[PDB]
């Protein structure tokens, strides 16, 4: 795919879907910044892999649920590269229980760490992308955020709020060509029963949806939610 | 409308949409419980207005965002009336501001107040209504939670999260006939009215009647739905 | 429920969900006009049952897919009645098959009969309700129109078209206080399927009928262009 | 973007959005079949321009609303190329008028011509793509099929029916790996006012959204309605 931008920051990218987004975007020629919070071994391993395939990769440590930490990280990337073309808000956790077994503590943890991180990222994207009249931001949402689930009142709250907040951000960034969109993965690798495509999704399929929404090919799409769930939910 | 249930708790019912919801359900024979946080001047005045007109009304206290406070009023109401049929999560604030001028303080205040509160309400509705195999909960969301708005990242996050959480709760309470539903009002009382097909602002009372429908027996097969009351502003 | 308006025409009302809308609206004091197409007997039995129960009811024969018949029937009701306050486009057919087995014949029949009929209904409603600045029209759609279904390309086409056309009609009727809304029933009783319904049961026809009543009644005076899901959680 | 398949038919592709879709899919390596009904001038001009630019391109004459005539066209393509990997139902007309002024003739014309044609395309796609267990179909709908518009009861009916029928076809084709998806463009080159991106859309951005949905990058996406409207509707 074709990118006018040059670099991308991916929160929570040391493993899983975030790692695969990093891998996909770096194989398409963007310099990927791979966020991690705790142990650096796995992030450093991914960065080494990506350079060793010939790509551009750097690692950066911050807590995406911390305002100061994540503002200073974006400032450091601006100072190293000259700007920031792309952001992927992927940082997220799960703490599933039935609601009657869930303290407001278990709710606040998931809400803060899944929504406020995305809010910080989107606001800082608005700041650093405005001067150049160019940017794209993708919020990794979920199918749970669109339909809800048993035992996932907190998670579904966070990712439905992410879907609606992202549209608000699209409204605010659209006049300076700063686009915001959500991706709602389905089941990514019994549950396979209800999937019409009769298989789990690969992380790469998510990653290439993200790549499309960051790319120039989606330059008229903003404020949209892209389902990547094999037909589980239309 | 027809109600098998007997009483309702309405958070933030002292004025505006909450109070006129309260008037509405009282007029249809339900015992209303106005909930307030600060002054009891308007809440008491409402309560009295509702009892002169011949209706059953009382008041109760908590910060609907406070877990303990919320819970403990719900036991108080169960002990007074023998149960709680209906709940309306109406409590909510706005703190509008462009996102770049918005401290995460201003974001947490709105999230914690507007959606954690609805979480305590819904989770406790599940608890008190499960025994009796009957219940109906309506969460008062907004068109902003469906479409988003400039200057309302915090409010749209809270209300959209409510709308989705409501669906999860509907899942958890469906097997026991506890129904969960949301209402998304539009602009409720000139350039604003240009984009409303009905060409007018909504009365707080139209929102209240939609809430009554979702609480009544007439919606007994409707759970997990989001009912748009916006005069056509959003379809 | 409260109704400012006085009478209602329900298309396809001689049996099933339409008969239950007629029964429910009759019991709320509306004069119901029960439409039928072919054999009257079942329709006149419904009219007699409603009149015995103390309610107002009449029958009227016309083909909802025929522009002239449906025009002329609405004109007749306006002249018996003084006007027409409420309309329920309930007429619909199914011809389920897989698409590779479906002729275009089998597609137009369901389209011409499920959508065009609603189009005529809503357009005549606009006409006859404009002067009095009051009116409410409900279009009986389906969950299939929202979600799509195997073997139901034609039916889902017709009901999704109905759902979107109903919103356009809301736009055109909104200035004369003529509201347009849709109901999307799920699986209604007439047990593999009850699996995927959270409420763990089929719906009753009366639950649909009461949702229709709400969308006709005064209580929904600010709700227009909406699609009200009656499916017990099968689709959110 | 990559494509496992080799060719694509596009109905109503002689000018406008369909021409741009032909132009875009041609530059990415697909052999494009340019459908037209009436004059062949403009379609030959398109063909000659794409063959000038080094690409494979062929015109084909048929009325998309006629069952026999678009079944036969698909059959002739199958015989020439050996198969058909991709289809784009783009044929479409408007006859805008207030509902009280609109004969059922006016309604039937737009219905028969916008929605029946897509039905004939999607069934025939089911038939010809099933054996190879590979295919992708994109139905070009509209924002009007999602929110409605005054004066456009007929167009909105056709396009919203297209959007729901496409999910039904997605269900039917899922097991064979034949994907169905819709595109809902907004305003495509006062009005601009209500568009957050503050400009009309290029046919070119619609065409690239279509390309993504046909491509291998959307291989876990079926039954989706991808909005291309610059924030005009979220
Ligand atoms: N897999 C699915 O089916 C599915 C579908 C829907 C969406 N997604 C989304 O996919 C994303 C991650 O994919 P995954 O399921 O493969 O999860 P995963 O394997 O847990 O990867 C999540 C990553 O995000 C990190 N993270 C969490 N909070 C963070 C913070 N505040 N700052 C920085 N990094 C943070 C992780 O925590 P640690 O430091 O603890 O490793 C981890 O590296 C999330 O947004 C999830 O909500 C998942
Ligand atoms: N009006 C609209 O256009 C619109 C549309 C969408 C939905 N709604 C919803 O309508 C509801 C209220 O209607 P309104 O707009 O008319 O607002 P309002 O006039 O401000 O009434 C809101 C009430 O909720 C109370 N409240 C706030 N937080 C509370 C808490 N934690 N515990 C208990 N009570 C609390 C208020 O606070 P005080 O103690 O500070 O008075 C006040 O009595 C909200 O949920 C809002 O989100 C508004
Ligand atoms: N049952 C469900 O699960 C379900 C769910 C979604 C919505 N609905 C909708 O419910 C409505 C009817 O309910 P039902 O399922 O109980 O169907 P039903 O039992 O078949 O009742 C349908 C009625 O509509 C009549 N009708 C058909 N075309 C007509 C026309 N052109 N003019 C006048 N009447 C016409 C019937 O035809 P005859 O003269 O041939 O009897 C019959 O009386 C339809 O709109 C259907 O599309 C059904
Ligand atoms: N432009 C927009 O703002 C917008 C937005 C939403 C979607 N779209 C969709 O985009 C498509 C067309 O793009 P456009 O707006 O640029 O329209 P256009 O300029 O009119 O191009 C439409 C083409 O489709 C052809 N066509 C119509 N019916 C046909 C049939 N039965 N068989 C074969 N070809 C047929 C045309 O007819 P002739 O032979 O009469 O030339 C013409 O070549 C349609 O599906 C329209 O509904 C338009």
């Amino acid at each position: 795919m074709q990118f006018t931008g040059k670099n991308v920051l991916i929160t929570g990218a040391s493993k899983g879907i975030g790692a695969e987004i990093a891998r996909t975007l770096a194989s398409m020629g963007l310099k990927v910044w791979i966020n991690y919070r705790s142990n650096a071994e796995v992030a450093d391993a991914l960065k080494n892999e990506l350079e060793e395939k010939g790509y551009k990769a750097a690692v950066i440590k911050f807590d995406a649920a911390s305002e100061s930490d994540f503002v200073e990280a974006i400032q450091a990337i601006v100072q190293s590269d000259g700007g920031l073309s792309y952001l992927v808000n992927n940082a997220g956790v799960v703490r599933d229980k039935l609601a009657i077994k869930m303290k407001t503590e278990d709710f606040h943890h998931v809400i803060d760490n899944n929504l406020t991180s995305a809010f910080i990222g989107c606001r800082e994207a608005l700041k650093v992308m405005s001067k150049s009249r160019f940017g794209s931001v993708v919020n990794i949402a979920s199918i749970i955020g669109e339909r809800g689930n048993m035992g996932q009142t907190n998670y579904s709250a966070s990712k439905g709020g992410m879907i609606a907040m992202s549209k608000s951000f699209a409204y605010e960034g659209a006049l300076r060509n700063i686009r915001f969109n959500s991706v709602t993965p389905g089941f990514i690798e019994d549950y396979v029963k209800n999937i019409p495509l009769n298989r789990l999704g690969a992380a790469k399929e998510v990653a290439e949806a993200v790549a499309f929404l960051l790319s120039d090919h989606s330059s008229y799409i903003t404020g949209e939610t892209l389902k990547v769930n094999g037909g589980l939910y239309m």
